[PDB]
């Protein structure tokens, strides 16, 4: 299936937050994935949401 972005985006982080446990690892982690999210919602054209 596509997912749910947010789920997707927290999944992210809590691996992170489960796993490896560094501070500017687990910033990255959520930064990175935020980024994705920014394309993701500038970029929406017929996905159906």
């Amino acid at each position: 299936q596509r997912g749910s972005p947010r789920a997707e985006y927290e999944v992210c982080r809590l691996r992170c937050q489960v796993a490896e446990r560094g501070v500017e690892q687990q910033r990255k982690c959520e930064q990175v994935c935020e980024e994705r999210l920014r394309e993701r919602e500038q970029g929406r054209g017929e996905d159906v949401d």
